[PDB]
């Protein structure tokens, strides 16, 4: 819930993804853990989906500032390359949205300037290739 004294708001809030394999379900982007072994428990896994995306929901309009991504890490780091993070409001229309290229780390951060939403989405641009994130952060500055 809080991460180096800033509130989470992502933590245990609902999400869903385009699909799950290996049992990667959505929910472990918000399992308060940042742990990118797959093989931890701690990282998502969608099918080979087109495209393979995953959402938070804050379940109200709530302010967006940083949004940290953590990337998985044991293997198959390139896959989350080529992707948006979208932020949506109550009746899901798209309010803003970043591009990132490639991670040099492994997490980018991203900051959206208190934007008014309610969803955030990460979906990957490329076509048959599986979404796994460790986990997803959201704070209101
Ligand atoms: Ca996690």
């Amino acid at each position: 819930k809080f991460n180096d004294g800033n509130l989470n708001i992502a933590y245990a809030k609902p999400t869903t993804q385009s699909s799950v394999d290996y049992n990667g379900d959505p929910n472990r982007a918000v399992d308060g853990n940042r742990n990118g072994n797959f093989n931890s428990g701690s990282v998502t896994h969608t099918r080979a989906d087109n495209p393979s995306w995953w959402e938070v929901d804050l379940k109200k309009m709530d302010k967006v500032g940083l949004v940290k991504i953590y990337n998985r890490t044991d293997a198959e780091t390139q896959r989350l390359s080529n992707f948006d993070v979208i932020l949506y409001d109550n009746n899901r229309n798209e309010v803003a949205k970043k591009h990132v290229n490639n991670l040099s780390g492994e997490s980018v951060s991203l900051d959206f300037k208190e934007k008014g939403a309610r969803y955030i989405k990460v979906k990957l641009l490329t076509s048959g290739v599986p979404l796994s994130l460790a986990e997803v952060e959201v704070f209101r500055e």
